[PDB]
């Protein structure tokens, strides 16, 4: 059930505290552009500088702005089970759609450890949950084994997000896992691909400024018209690309920023970009005739 | 103009020497099972310990044994420029449609290097060339901006072999090379999403054993028919895997002996795969149902 | 910073720190020659302690110490605030110093990482030691940003190197002050990157073999690198062993055995698989260490 | 095999080999007290030098050296007939040793890696030093591999080591006889290699520098440490500067710079980048080097 066009939505600060009517704007922007889904205290949400507080609020804040328009996912996981688990029940309190949990990062445990943490989740908490696998950040790959056994044993994992350059990997899924397990790209530039191996979506960084356009490209891979894919996936080229010229989400964030739809603010270690990458970005952002505010 | 399903054909040994006789037969193999054309001499033909006699024999008979029936393409590069102009000219004057040059390996040559190497070669032979870009064995690999600039200076440089698992730099080189330019897969696991990125085939290890499947699966992607690509990759998946269970050629050179088609016969420092993961071959081919005479 | 330092872990007993356990760690370390223990550090399970059990090791780990032995406080983050104010804490309760590792996972841009170092640097006057593990932050701190934050914080004196790369710690040895102190953060390099110039470890095996790790330590210091591969060859079985799964599962398991702590962690981190930890267990009686369980 | 090696770069004049400057480089290392040269290596453009001009360019060198310095010939490819072949002529023309790479770009398996250099091995008796460069031949031999190597063949001796992995060193070291000997194969590592029990070197930058880097192998083979890190720091910038594009492409652009040979390489190898070469002399001027071009 989770496909489509799903956004990994930024959080917006101000005055060193969430911006909830930017917050709010966003919600709405995204109803009304055809997105499928918005996750929300996901990596591009700057969860690592977000405190436990801010996730709750945030979590519930979506929730009730979004008020089934558009399914809801909650970024709630960490390298710590007990803690998830607790995210994981607080997304389900509020009524959250579904659970993205991160493979844990930085104290990279072995594959039982990996199995326990969301077979611990899962069996606490009664909502969908989404793997979300990410090397190039965690430090450690949760293998095809480790996810076969454990959405073989919760009815409730339902899914990965994946943040591979390993087409191999998602065929490996694919076959392995069967047709009720869906795979997520985790990156814009390999949709494509990914979908023409059977995923059925992404959890997109670009849908933050471009959202329509995203969406055309997902519905004509679900489609299976890939002369139609490859047109939108190659003028969309140069924007996937520059969204990550620096650390995902600086530059989509400024991105947001030059629309006029959030601050220009960041939580340190996050920095805001070198001029000569930000006028970069600005450029490519005018190329694509963006009404850019800022 | 190179596309559809390519055969890195094996070069069967018997004694010591070119084993003449399953050449003659392997190349009956693929005219009458529909490949598109023949590439001997490749990583797969075990061009390493071929000296460049037996390079320059196996070459001409593929050719007249051929005899116009389907098209040949010549494996003639080496990390010396001298050579590969010398062993081009040859392929060019013996009537090969075509020659594949490999990336330079080993001497880890810089772009500039590597795009005098290129220019070299072509300006010296008019013939097409491929480029053969394969990072994991030559430990270098052929910038987009070097394939950019031969392929607009070099008329004749008109495709690349890319085995990478990287569809970002499919992406990349689909998008800035020319619509004349033909990117062609060169890992089987990966010819569907690189043919959804707009490759127009594959230099293949599979086909060796399976030539008409492999072509299906290559008619379905150009026909843009992802779903019934999807079927014919899945069902080959397991095909795809256990041929490099080994280092290539191994596996396949085994399967092509189990298949009757040569002796089971490697030059040092290529050996005979260990007794278990040969009888792991035997089984995986049992289940496509391949008639096996050894 | 210099010597035998001990990266710590942290005793669990039914879901909470066991502070008798840590107790006795403390005096383990006092009674065999450590130069310095470092509470919460990586090897302490720093990922699972929430922020209230960190502060509260720290001020038992100095408030026990005494003053017998050094105390190095595992105060980082991949926030910045939280950073600040952890290190604050370890600096109010008379730690040491305070070991800050390279953001992981949100991986930084080195202005990013410039920034967080110097934010807590400037915040905090208590010496800090910059903890770089690219294999588990998936991000590294640039010789240059560490030649700018050292030149320009006064108190970011040190860094602990847990990297293969012995090109990097020539670099940084050539590059920063001969004041600024490289410690290796791998038990297997530490004789290379000492002839090199490091000043010592934050070792794991000195959670089990404290004399054996200091006697390598004072040879290398000495320049009597001909004693000093006599006992790196001797300890090579057990540096091998203690990282056979997951830093800390070998070494609190190795623990467990010697009977100074409980069998217990927090997950993620699981026991080891049955084969691995009786191959830790061989490894160990082939030291003759007297194990308990 | 031991002490200062060099990685011998071939000199080219009008597209053939140079063997007045070739000569002229053979004298230089004896006046300069070079233990042994490594003719047809990497460093000599073995890739673009044809069988036949492998066979003049090592009989050349023996005859010239006359045992003043010894003479290890680099005899290997991917391709084990060939390699029996060209190491059987090292021996018939008097070469000291032959320097055998693990076969690149076909990544043969471990099983073949052990054929190949056990064919070689016993069909020539010449002392063998096996060549592992994984960043090159995109495949690496294992230490099982070398130990039943070793075991084996009597004349499987040594290993050229061009590996940033000091494990791996310990692990040879450790389980290889007293009798094998580690050389590192990169000037680098050098010092930490030593310090872990390797012999020698191999290297690029005793072509420009051959006293300075005896001199640290000197030092690291007393075990006096703090006078090979002088030496070792003192060096550093050339080190560096040598690898600042694919090697031999900055040694051998440094020769000519010395006035040692013909500014010429084999296709695919090229002059370096405009500004590289600017770079290289700017070093090579610091270190008060009399540049004649």
């Amino acid at each position: 059930m989770f496909q489509g066009s799903i956004v990994a939505l930024i959080t917006p600060f101000k005055e060193g505290e969430v911006d909830y009517e930017a917050l709010g704007n966003l919600i709405e922007f995204h109803v009304d552009n055809g997105t499928d889904a918005i996750l929300v205290c996901g990596t591009t949400g700057e969860s690592p500088t977000l405190t436990f507080e801010e996730h709750e609020k945030v979590i519930e804040f979506a929730v009730k702005r979004a008020a089934g328009r558009i399914k809801v996912i909650a970024g709630t996981g960490g390298n710590a089970t007990h803690e998830a688990v607790h995210l994981t029940a607080h997304a389900k309190e509020v009524g959250a759609d579904g659970a993205l949990v991160v493979v844990p990062y930085y104290n990279k445990p072995t594959q039982r450890g990996l199995y326990e943490h969301f077979k611990t989740v899962a069996q606490e908490v009664d909502i969908p949950i989404i793997i979300y696998n990410i090397p190039s950040r965690t430090c450690v790959e949760i293998s095809v084994d480790t996810m076969f056994k454990l959405a073989s044993e919760c009815e409730n994992i339902v899914a990965s997000k994946e943040s591979t350059p390993n087409m191999d990997r998602i065929s490996e899924i694919v076959k392995r896992l069967g047709e009720s397990f869906s795979v997520l790209s985790g990156d814009d530039s390999l949709t494509l691909p990914m979908m023409a191996l059977g995923a059925k979506g992404v959890i997109s960084v670009a849908n933050n400024v471009m959202p329509r356009e995203v969406k055309e490209l997902i519905r004509a891979a679900l489609e299976g018209d890939f002369r139609r894919a490859r047109e939108i996936h190659y003028y969309l080229h140069d924007l996937f690309k520059v969204l990550f010229i620096e650390t995902n989400p600086i530059p989509v964030k400024t991105a947001c920023w030059m629309l006029g739809m959030c601050e220009k603010e960041f939580r340190l270690p996050l920095t805001e970009m070198s001029p000569e990458n930000e006028n970069k970005l600005r450029e490519v952002l005018k190329k694509y005739n963006l009404p850019l505010k800022n």
